[PDB]
């Protein structure tokens, strides 16, 4: 679980979304595993607006922060699951670190600001869905 709090939006997994999310709906996309809600609170975070390819993310089933190398945003095959069925995610970055079903949500950063959320993983890869191009995000 995990969320990004930025404005008066709050950005999680799209699969694990829930009622109020839905129901304070700004934007979702299957296919990035993203969606965005309204919240009336301001929020904690700001948004990376680079091209790294090194940063740490949070890792909840180790309660510890990793460094990694990760790919550029791309569009890469994902297995069927109980929430969605086989097919392509776009803009997801691969890197070599652990992570269990309960890691999405875990937030990815550079020296620059929020990079992107854990969304796939498996087999000593850990799957980021990146948030760098939403530019709307800071306004
Ligand atoms: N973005 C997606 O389509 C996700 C939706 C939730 C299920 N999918 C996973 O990759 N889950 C997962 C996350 C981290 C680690 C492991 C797993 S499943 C296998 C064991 C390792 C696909
Ligand atoms: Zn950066």
């Amino acid at each position: 679980s995990g969320a990004i709090y930025v404005g008066n939006y709050r950005v999680v997994n799209r699969h694990l979304a829930t009622h109020n999310d839905w129901a304070n709906l700004v934007w979702e996309d299957s296919s990035r595993d993203l969606l965005v809600s309204s919240t009336t609170a301001q929020g904690c975070d700001t948004i990376a607006r680079c091209d790294c390819q090194t940063g740490v993310y949070y890792c909840s089933s180790r309660r510890k922060h990793y460094p990694v190398s990760f790919s550029k945003p791309s569009l890469i095959f994902v297995e069927a699951s109980e929430y969605y069925p086989a097919r392509y995610q776009s803009h997801l970055m691969l890197a070599v670190g652990h992570s269990e079903p309960g890691d999405c949500g875990g937030i990815l950063r550079c020296q620059h600001g929020v990079v992107g959320i854990v969304s796939t993983g498996g087999n000593g890869l850990v799957g980021f869905a990146d948030v760098r191009d939403l530019l709307w995000l800071d306004e």
